[PDB]
């Protein structure tokens, strides 16, 4: 277990994003789904050049799960996943060149009254908007080139640890949101299914929500797109 501070610019970026989307919190789920989609594209593109790419997990899905009792929301993809060093660098620092650009266009647009939600989506920085609804964000990731690890943060710092549960994802990433008290509605299946549907019509991968039929109850993955 290693402890880390966020880079200064990521602290600023977190605040810009939270402020930009404060009255549209639900866009957090849009961005998590987009990130999962990009991750599935990446492994799909890798499988064109590497016969083993999918060996760790033969599926390509996004699977969402509400856990009312533990107050958790889980967004799981079987995409490319992240190595330990990518968990640290990609989430904890300004890692790409596009991210800096985003910082400039965001502040210029935000002073000029121009729309910013598109900026967040364009540059793929929406991960941080999970903090509008969660007190704790947890990222479990398994990448073909590393062992499974857990990233966790309350936004005031983050830590990364080897997952003691070993390789349970096979390949891919689970974003786990410890929801704020004011965000318990994101644990309701009807809420989540409408949002998931709303945000997944463009995803070139199937997206499922763990749902109940129903005194007899049957739970199963329900395709959303
Ligand atoms: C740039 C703003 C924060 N950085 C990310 O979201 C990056 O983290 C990684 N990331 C986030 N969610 C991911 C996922 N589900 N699978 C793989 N990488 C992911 C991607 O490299 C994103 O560019």
């Amino acid at each position: 277990s290693e402890k880390f501070a966020f880079q200064a610019e990521v602290n600023r970026m977190m605040k810009l994003i939270i402020n930009s989307l404060y009255k549209n919190k639900e866009i957090f789920l849009r961005e998590l789904i987009s990130n999962a989609s990009d991750a599935l594209d990446k492994i799909r593109l890798i499988s064109l050049t590497d016969e083993n790419a999918l060996a760790g997990n033969e599926e390509l899905t996004v699977k969402i799960k509400c856990d009312k009792e533990k107050n958790l929301l889980h967004v799981t993809d079987t995409g490319v996943g992240m190595t330990r060093e990518e968990l640290v660098k990609n989430l904890g620092t300004i890692a790409k060149s596009g991210t800096s650009e985003f910082l400039n266009k965001m502040t210029e647009a935000q002073e000029d009254g121009q729309s910013t939600s598109e900026l967040i989506g364009q540059f793929g920085v929406g991960f941080y908007s999970a903090f509008l609804v969660a007190d704790k964000v947890i990222v479990t990731s398994k990448h073909n080139n590393d062992t499974q690890h857990i990233w966790e943060s309350d936004s005031n710092e983050f830590s990364v640890i080897a997952d003691p549960r070993g390789n349970t994802l096979g390949r891919g990433t689970t974003i786990t949101l410890v929801l704020k008290e004011e965000a318990s509605d994101y644990l309701e299946l009807d809420t989540i299914k409408n949002l998931v549907k709303k945000y997944s019509q463009f995803i070139n991968f199937p997206i499922y929500v763990w749902s109940s039929k129903t005194e007899k109850t049957v739970w199963d993955w329900e395709l959303m797109n």
